[PDB]
């Protein structure tokens, strides 16, 4: 009663996390097919030899031991089993059948979830069973789902002794049409990964191994079709690189040498025997060319994926080289040169180089505002004008605060310079020093606001546009820099902050 | 009567589609020449052996069977036919002559179309016979047309028995001067292709095969000039890679081994016998160097052509990595981090990432306006101000509408925030919720307009610059964002839309 | 009397063309030294054998014929000549001495020109003998000039029989310090070249050959120091790749095999015998590593130099692919899609794609104005307002004219649209059509001005800001587009053009 | 008394130069470990053979001479020493122990400096012992410091005869965890280097050698584990490339051949014997793949590091090619073309191409102002308005002066053109010529100011906006170009400079 209702009214939401784990499960079944269907077609002892080897021994033909598959002057001749080896290797073949049925159950569950898959209508996922089933039926998706599930390998994919049918494991290649779920899994995996480049490198290493594996099966398929041990390019006793002295011909040897051959050919090292026949020349020429073009792309990418792991450092280093080269040409003094270099060094050890323009550039301004208001929360909690006034002021200004770094001696404001900006202390410590020297009057910590007196337009005192005091950085200071125009936009829109700023500035000026 | 008049007053328009198909036809003739002229010069059994081979047999010289061209301890010595083999291979040579004459008829028709080719005078094609023929005569094009048609290969390009002339198929290389039509065909083919990168890859694969083919003919030409089977670098019985044991020396073998040799040399694999003579050292050194430099360019391009197949994804992935790296450093909360990541995920599954700036950047603004008015036609058909007013409003505004994506919970307008933009719903659904919570008052679907009350300047009510209500996104919303300045430009130019907007806003405000 | 005065008061101007030809002459002497000093040190039979070879013949030692330097079971042993072969090869050695003295005369003339070389003081070249000689003496240039001329190879660089001195041609390597003149020659050659990329490719091909040549001399130097024919890596009879069967050991063979060896090692093909001794392992390891790193840079550049030969086409093709991909996603109609594609096709066949932003970007505005006024001279000669008024108008406006391309049907102005620009016809033909259809009133050719009526502010008629007529492009039109703001700047500065434009517009409007 | 107090209250400042030299010292100890720990594990005769070799001689076993390790038909069998060779090689082992203890003392001093390391609190370094020690204890740094110092190689890393313990030098690999100090040393070294790219190339060459060295030890470890001289891939007498004829098996030979093997495998040259066993196939396949991927990245970088050594020249050359290509298409006259080319040539020989935008872009405006005021100090000392007025004028303007280069004939101001800029002469010489020709009235050297009369707004004379005279460049001139808007900002803020400029202009105009 419960199961019937639940499956009757079930509908899948594609944007969950359980669905992501499910697509990760489907990728495992896809990789299973991708490797082992071609493996079992070409190396057909993966299910069980299905024939005995019958080496000629010295006189008469006997079944081969491992000592007879070593240093052999001839290849063995196979004699089919009466039951195609089902009595001997039914356990191997039932393991294979179990894993095949398991991956096909994965495919069936994926087909059901496709049949009941919610879709986005207006930003919202439609999760009504009738709508999702109709959208499935009119989406031509049942074609891909059905072609990928035709159980044609259960009939003709296994050795049937009565018909003397040898099996065609390649009939299971129709499972490889569900590549879209696998492609979506990898994209969502790298979109969710905290180590995106490491995942990309792992995925490309998987691509390389799958390519070399399919090419190994290609090489051994062609070797077996031409005939093993017939010339010195084909795997066999005449190759002498595949079967040296004291090396036994086994199923592991056939795959190991084929994987090695494909590695050397696809990387265009080519330290493998040369073709003997026209068909082998055609195969090897086409294969080397694929290897050149194809591993070009791939290996080129891998080096570029391992570039971008360090590209912020490279941009920093280009700017820094450009500045050093400028300063050495123009013969700038060494004091100023080391000051600039130390500024860059500090700006690097604290990772403030350029890591705001990305968020600024691509995100929507409300997301940028929320991120910035969260990152600088403890700093902007101390700011007085922000703490007790309208909050729209805080938001509108928070998007318009530039962060600048000053050196241990720099003067942020000099007593008669010009008033264009106001500053909020993000880090560091400053001093309002007496004119020309010591006698520090007050000290400014994080959260302090200074510089408004000039860019406000109080009618009270004479200077009007000039700095009223000197402000000297004690160590390295990080300051928010708010322009005069931005301040006045946000003030003409918010009267209470204007009144507070003007009153405090008026008091400071009256006290002189 | 009809044919004479038609050809008398015919003139070609180069910008048709039939002319594009014609240039595609000319490319086929060009490729025919490109491959088979050098093929027939170097491998001169393509027209027929023209001499018998005369292997020494055991004693006396007899004509070679295929069993005598296998495992040979010496190369055969050729004895010319009395009639240069015309009696035996007249059918092969007449097939070759037919295809030569067919491609030369293609060249003649192309020359006529060049003679009668219209040209652009003032954006218009001139299709007066007198003008086009004069422009042809004064364009030095008859030089290229004539040099490429000198029928010098019909006299001296075939075996003439009486003169004991062996033939010079290389005299047909003057046909290879019409490369400009072929270059224009490929450029127009990739400009018309819906799969531009696939076509580029196919064209480069053709370039590679033609280069390896010409180098194969070069290698066999040099081998034959030096003398076949004279050392172990030259094709012959001493090479032992060209002619292994049980391999017959045939015309197919000579081309297969030469193509393989050129593949290994031009890709700098070099698993071929080493030069024996100074001339062979010079040839192989020059050839490997050409191979290194030349396949550098080419193979480098192919990897770069297969890069750009996925470059939007790469830009997206760079932005996304930069943002993730920023947020992990600054220790932004995980809720906001997954909100940002889900925003990016949605923005990718719908391909809105950056695919408007291209059309915006390169096209003329009238074309951009027409494309945009067509793409968003069903959306902008619902917009009321656009549906019933002057159409110039729709155009002028349609170029100034930015599209922004909001998340399932975001507030587009909060009751006291600031009015700077107005929004038109492209997708999604919104709600005008009561202050702080539920009690949704109205729902906004695609085509709805909201946000104007603030950026209009109605004198009626108090807020003036503030939002009058809260608008919350239900799911993911795509909104057109029209600034206040753009709205007011288009309104000060169009009075009826201004009156409509002001009247509707006045009613909404009076109802409060 | 004449020569003494002339050389007394002579001073060189470095920016002439004769001086450029002179630096080209100096480059020839530099390349002479670069190749042949190391060639003569390592392959010391370039001046004459200087010893006889003394092969053992069958019994006793006799001088080697060429038939005794072939298939040799041992290397010959050299016995020095009494006079070090001066009697036999004085003609070879006097040819070498003549070319050495000629290149040293080139160096002396270059030293004199350096001693009397004018320099820039204030944009002007100082050509007073006293000043240039003083600047030379205080410039530390006499050091480079003298070190590069020490005639130490005339004493100890040749075989002196009496001292039994064998010669040290390597003492002429001090000539290779004058590389600055050679580097300046190549930079000025590519700055003056009309085929810059072809010259760069030629220069890099020269770099490659010089590197392989020096490495060949390195290999043979090490082979001779270790001892020739001592192992199977060193050039000699045991190598069997350097001296195969029927190959004679000659001076040409020693250089041919060494150049081939260096080609294979520096390109990391490595199809050469493997090292036998620890010193040879060290040499070959260091050499392959240099080859990998060094030919990386070089071959990488060559592919990049052959990229930029086609980079405008690549940028065009990226824009065009981006637009096609946008339009296929958004399902834009096929009519508009082919219109956009044909627009791009035309814009390519006429090379108007982006080839103005370079000149705009890097040049000074007066140079840009002069170039533009020359390029569009025949077009702007027809423009009436430009032909008869102040010329400052023409200049100031000519820098502010954007060129736009319209399609065969496009409407440039529609009767009620908005007036923001004015147009000047660069190419093509337009029509002032009746509203909605035919009845063309007037036709506009190159040089015609239209569109001002709207952006002028005549008080006469009602429209004021609207187009008074429709203007339809007949074929493809190229138009200068002058904004309204630029027009009014240049008009408020120039009253006569303002009066002319206003009067003509007033007449047109009054005639309606 | 002194030492105890000094070490009691000592605290380290990380930003000194002595600390940088200390991190350079620590890098030497790190490289010591990196090379020689694995070297001593794999090639265990680095401390002393510890067993005799016992070659079979002809009959009976005797200790091997060097003549018995040459051309050997079998490998020697080792018989352990009673005291593990401590009596023979105690001097070698005490040298090794001394260097181990020295590097461990370096590690201990580094651990003490970490324990007493100052940190930045607010731009300032905290140098109170209590605070720095607490911050150390709560920073999990003692974990890295302790794991890297576990003296487990002093007990079990050396041959102990009594226990018959052979030694495990690999137990010293825990020292390789202090890679952070080494990474910081290299980054600070390239940030302080005046030759940044040379240092990067040296660092990458070190990376390559360390990788090949570790892979050599890997190869010999696997060869020894499999068994030396057992097949033809393993180092030994059957390899015949490792031990040719007349080559003695020594410790130097084992490392030389292994380094060569790793060079050929990691650079995918592969001219080494092919694997014989499945384990060797697996090793070589994994190794070639690492070599392909890994040397991809590395060698790709090296070519890119040697690119950027010349990237300013490449940008210059791209601009110059673009302009030449534009001018050849549009058929600009040859006089103007050579004028443009000579302008570019001069702009290159003086390195003014684009080398200001870097400093402008990345630095803070106060640093830019200080650099610019220092670079142009001697030029701006001559400027009159700057020399005697408020200094804020000099600063505010100095950031807003663009530098432009004019040709030997160019007219900077023509008598009736328009006044928008003012100029200050940086280099070169100009003339105020009479209208149309000669009669030069005055000459302007470096420091002269001209062009203000037009952009000032004196009411005195008629022209108002026009140039009052012609100014012609004599040779190449470099001028500071100050816009009119910038001049008037800085003048409305500074009254005395305004009065001076207006008075001088008034006098000049009154004198006419």
């Amino acid at each position: 009663v419960r199961i019937r209702k639940y499956l009757a009214n079930y509908t899948q939401d594609p944007s969950t996390d359980n669905f992501y784990y499910w697509t990760c499960v489907v990728t495992v079944a896809y990789i299973y097919n991708l490797l082992f269907v071609i493996a079992r077609q070409v190396f057909n002892d993966l299910i069980g030899p299905s024939s005995q080897s019958l080496c000629r021994f010295y006189t008469t033909q006997v079944e081969c031991t491992y000592n007879m598959l070593t240093n052999m002057k001839e290849m063995p001749t196979y004699s089919q089993y009466p039951d195609l080896g089902w009595s001997k290797y039914w356990h191997f073949r039932m393991l294979w059948v179990f894993f095949d049925l398991l991956m096909d159950c994965v495919y069936l569950i994926d087909t059901f979830l496709n049949y009941r898959m919610g879709y986005m209508d207006q930003g919202l996922v439609v999760r009504e069973a009738e709508k999702v089933t109709k959208a499935y039926w009119q989406s031509k998706q049942y074609r891909i789902d059905g072609i990928s599930l035709i159980p044609l390998d259960y009939i003709l994919g296994w050795p049937i002794p009565y018909i003397n049918w040898r099996g065609l494991p390649i009939l299971r290649l129709n499972r490889l049409i569900r590549y879209k779920r696998v492609r979506n899994c990898l994209e969502r995996t790298e979109t969710r990964s905290s180590m995106p480049n490491a995942f990309r490198v792992v995925v490309v290493v998987w691509y390389i191994v799958i390519i070399i594996h399919w090419n190994a099966c290609l090489y051994f398929w062609i070797s077996e079709w031409i005939g093993l041990g017939t010339d010195a390019w084909v795997y066999g006793h005449l190759n002498k690189q595949s079967l040296p002295d004291d090396i036994t011909d086994t199923l592991l040897r056939r795959y190991v040498y084929s994987f090695y051959w494909s590695t050397l050919i696809l990387t265009t090292i080519g330290e493998v025997p040369s073709p003997v026949r026209n068909i082998e020349y055609a195969f090897v020429t086409l294969d080397l060319m694929c290897g050149v073009l194809i591993f070009a792309t791939i290996v080129g990418n891998v080096g570029s994926m391992i570039s971008n792991m360090s590209a912020a450092r490279t941009e920093f280093q280009n700017k820094m080289d450009g500045i050093k080269q400028y300063m050495e040409l123009r013969k700038v003094s060494k004091q100023l040169e080391i000051r600039v270099i130390k500024w860059f060094d500090y700006l690097w050890t604290n990772k403030q180089s350029l890591s705001d323009q990305q968020v600024l550039k691509v995100l929507p301004d409300k997301l940028q505002a929320e991120i910035a208001m969260q990152v600088h929360f403890e700093t902007l909690r101390k700011v007085r004008i922000f703490q007790d006034c309208e909050a729209g002021l805080l938001a509108e200004l928070v998007l318009k605060l530039q962060l600048q770094v000053f050196s241990p001696g720099d003067f942020i404001c000099k007593k008669g310079d010009i008033g264009r900006e106001m500053y909020i202390v993000k880090r560091g410590r400053l001093q309002v020093v007496d004119d020309d020297g010591k006698k520090v009057f007050v000290t400014l910590q994080e959260g302090s606001v200074f510089g408004e007196l000039s860019i406000l337009n109080i009618a009270g005192s004479k200077n009007g546009n000039r700095r009223t005091a000197n402000v000297r950085s004690v160590g390295y200071t990080d300051l928010f820099v708010l322009s005069k125009t931005d301040l006045w936009n946000a003030l003409r829109e918010y009267p209470d902050a204007r009144k507070l700023l003007l009153a405090k500035g008026r008091e400071i000026l009256k006290k002189d």
